[PDB]
């Protein structure tokens, strides 16, 4: 089987240095841009999806789209999923990243953005940054909703999206295409690579550039993943 | 039930003068600002559509994701169907419309492009401009897919489309967008309003403008169809 | 491409000499044991269906839940549609086929039995013999559910769900199992083989036996069709 | 939002004294009759489920059919899970209960069988009693397969499903059946109710009456959940 996973380029919100979470912030003109080399890089290295899977966040979906339109496959189905999500932010939505950082030290802050299990301070349900209530996710069960997450509890709620629908694809001989954000797919990786709980911390995924895993039967990487674009990668 | 159709802008072969029908051409610069406009227009006339249907076309799937970006619906459900395709437009797929008209006469020419059921001669399985065989219809039942089409064959394999899947989600209270194509939209409008094998040819359906149709249990208008900009929609 | 199609065995009502249709009658204990055998030979015979598609009608659903018991394959996936439905029978629907033959006579009786495009007469939307309104079809467009049928409009509202629906599962390469009806099944097989409008009256299509069909890339016959019980099935 | 859970009778295995778990056991003459006995219940107590979820077990998955012949609602959809499983037992399954009750002490036992978050021995891949490879399974990641389970366990690769899928029917306001098993259904009811992992083990769901739950927009008891048979649920 085959996966390309696309991590978007940068909000409007990665400019103005403030943590994004699951607030629905939209693609900048420069995320637009690397949405679109991901797309050219799909169809250059001949590397086409049948079918694609997104966030219920506006940035990756909008990265989808102007991909798939590169490498004129906008026609494939499309599947969305709240478990792909970006990590929630908690508290830290909507906050200024250089402000957090003299709010609560260096370590602290490395702690929140960086350990795998310690999650950012939850965000009271009336915040102007939360998503409670919000209407894309109505037919969710309330209760599992977060209000703020780890790495850890990402991997947790995505495990089971990509364990029933997205492995049926891939055991199916469909090629999937993931579009969704930094943490989901560290948290994604992590488990395909069986990458430690220390040493995940330190993994980047570089924006716009589509990450190919070849997988087998086990859906365990029959060799190393590749960027399609490997000195950009790097 | 309300139901949301968005008619896609011209493509890089309208520009062009170029019959298009099943090929899978690009939307043109001007498409891709009719597209925003639809979206613009969706959210300031306060239409949010729940779910989203299109056509297999490329021209018709960009309107669709434009329109929703600026509408901020992008996150919406969206299944895709060849039986909202445009109509097929046999061998003249691909051909100059001008000297299509000068090959035909004013007479077969305005036949072939605005009667009901005239279908173009059909295209040859092997011409650059023919869609057999193409990926994204390949679980779909061969001898169904066309060669060819007129209006009233675009309307017979639309409407179980209409009648199974979109009326499910219209009947379970959802709003309902479609991003289509001139043909399979006027097909539509047809039998929702009954408008007869005569008058539809006079039907014409703007571009980049969302029409919007409320409907009552039985799926027919509730009260008149209009456009979310009825002026730009009446010049 | 495989195919397994199964005829349910009788209902209550044919004992009681009533023209059923759509109405909703339970299988009988004959149609149960018939249902029984019909599972023993998918497995006896080794076919075995990945997915399974039934009528919205309990005879024919019953009888695919107790064929999968026996073949122990009772946990593939099921999709269920109202146009694997019987044929509608109209008026005729919970009436004595005696008293219709005395009501209408010979010929026309013949006529509205086994015509391929003469539909009985239309029944109304009071009658407790009406299915119009009722719970299992509230999602469908209610214009296009019938108040009568023959079998060439049982075969045109079936077609499009065997075109995009279950023409995937077989253009996937599943087996795929319909448990469905004699008008609904003769109706496929008319068209899957090519029969004229004028022999399939001719066609029976023996209840509780298999008929399995090998199909080519294009979902038409590689080889002629095979009963499990070839004998039980030309006797 | 209204749930309805059904647990099946007892299987061929439960009669015999053998821990069943994944091996897919056909349900049993008396486990028959109390899936007709279930839906004589549902029905004369006026709960009418609209779609249907169960587990990928045989068991689970005759008492539903059975169950809703005589409900009258074979019609509904149907949506099936590994993930609605009884609780795989690992090295237990196939093993005798009484033999296994002296093989292990009263203490031991008793842990394997009703403590929380200690699991059985796993089962070897290649005994007669894995479900490792199993083609109702093939479509799902291999990697999450458990080759034996505790209840902690059940219910953590039971939730997601109840979050995203089961959820979203119940949200959409349709009545939801669940035809599942001891472990799993018994996990769906510590969830709803918010009852500790220590008073787990004291719950018990009788085998063939439904337990319906009428539950609030935030998929919680809005009232005490009840049998449908009060008396025999509790005798």
């Amino acid at each position: 089987p085959k996966l390309v996973l696309v991590r978007h380029g940068q909000s409007e919100w990665n400019e103005k240095n403030l943590f994004t979470g699951w607030v629905d912030v939209k693609l900048s003109a420069k995320g637009q841009q690397e949405a679109a080399r991901a797309g050219e890089l799909l169809k250059e290295k001949k590397v086409y999806p049948d079918v694609l899977y997104t966030s219920k966040l506006s940035r990756a979906i909008q990265t989808a789209n102007i991909a798939l339109e590169k490498a004129d496959r906008l026609w494939i189905p499309v599947n969305r999923s709240w478990r792909l999500n970006e990590r929630h932010y908690g508290d830290l939505q909507g906050k200024d990243k250089a402000e957090t950082l003299k709010k609560f030290g260096e370590e602290k802050f490395n702690t929140y953005r960086r350990s795998f299990d310690v999650p950012p301070p939850p965000i009271d349900a009336s915040s102007p940054f939360s998503q409670k209530g919000d209407e894309r996710y109505k037919y969710v069960d309330p209760n599992v909703l977060p209000e703020t997450e780890s790495l850890a509890l990402v991997i947790d709620r995505l495990l089971p999206y990509w364990q029933d629908v997205i492995a049926k694809d891939l055991l199916s001989g469909k090629t999937v295409m993931i579009a969704a954000h930094g943490n989901s797919l560290r948290g994604l990786v992590k488990h395909l690579e069986g990458i430690s709980d220390a040493d995940i911390a330190k993994l980047n995924i570089p924006t716009g550039i589509p990450l190919v895993f070849e997988l087998d039967e086990n859906l365990k990487p029959s060799k190393p993943s590749y960027y399609l674009d490997p000195e950009a990668a790097a």
